[PDB]
RNA sequence: AGCACAGUCUUAACGAUGGAUGUCUUGGUUCCUACAGCGAUGAAGGCCGCAGCAAAAUGCGAUACGCAAUGAAAAUUGCAGUGACUGAAUCAUCAGAAUGCUGAAUGUAAACUACACCAAUUCCCUGGGAAUAGUGGUACUCCUACAGAAAA
C-alpha cells in the first residue's frame, strides 16, 4: 500500500458540495400544486439538477419537519427537477403549508 | 351659377420615389521601436451556469456583471434600493482567497449525467462532541533508490 511523504493534495477550503439549501429551491404555487394539497396531501417543490430521490427525502425532513413516504421526480426544460411529495398520515399538508406560506 | 372633347408628345413651376454629391470619423493600412511562449501544481479550445425585475454582446465561477487588500475618494440609478460628516457609493490597481463539467485527459466506457476495486470521509472545542453514500486514489513509457522471489 501507499506510504507517502506526504498526500499530493491537501484541501483546507468549507465544503463546495450541495447542502440541504441549494438541494432545495422553493416550492412551487401554480394551480395545478395548489389543488395537491387539499384532496391529495402531497407538496411541490423545485429542486437541483443533481438531487437524488433520498437525497430530497432528508433535505425535505431536515427543513420542514416532514415525515413522508414517497417521492416522485422529474425533470423539466428550464433546468430543474420536479418534486411530488406524498405526507405520511399524521402529518395534514394544509398546516404544513401554513407553517411556511 | 357658367366655359374647356378624350388620348399622345413637348416646355416651365410645385411635389412623390430613390439615395448620388459635399462636409464629418472612438475605424483600417503601412513603417519604426521594445519585449516574448503556455501545460499533469491540469494548457489552448468546447459545454454548462451566475443579476430584484435580464434576450445578445462584455465580465465572472456555487464567494458566480463580483469577495479581500492597497490608492483615490460622494455619489450610483428605469423603478426599487444602497451610502460620509471615510475598510461603506463609485473608479483604478491587483500580490490574498476562491476558480462548475470536460479537454493531452490519464480507473473502464460514451448519440449513457452507465459500471468497477482500494481507503469510510469531513468538521467543532480541547481526549471529547457532531455531520455525511459525501471525499481521495487506480493510464502507458522511462530514470535513481529499495524490496523480496527465481534461474544460473
Ligand atoms: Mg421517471
Ligand atoms: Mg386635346
Ligand atoms: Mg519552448
Ligand atoms: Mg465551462
Ligand atoms: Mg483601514
Ligand atoms: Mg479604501
Ligand atoms: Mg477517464
Ligand atoms: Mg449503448
Ligand atoms: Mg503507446
Amino acid at each position: 500500500a501507499r506510504n507517502p511523504k506526504c498526500p499530493r493534495i491537501v484541501k483546507s477550503c468549507h465544503s463546495k458540495t450541495l447542502d440541504k439549501y441549494g438541494l432545495i429551491k422553493y416550492p412551487l404555487t401554480s394551480e395545478k400544486a395548489m389543488k395537491k394539497i387539499e384532496e391529495i396531501n402531497t407538496l411541490v417543490f423545485m429542486c437541483d439538477k443533481r438531487a437524488n430521490k433520498k437525497n430530497i427525502k432528508k433535505s425535505v425532513k431536515n427543513l420542514f419537519g416532514i415525515e413522508c413516504d414517497k417521492v416522485n421526480v422529474l425533470n423539466t426544460l428550464n433546468g430543474d427537477k420536479k418534486a411530488y411529495v406524498r405526507l405520511s398520515g399524521e402529518h395534514d399538508a394544509l398546516e404544513v403549508a401554513n407553517k411556511i406560506g
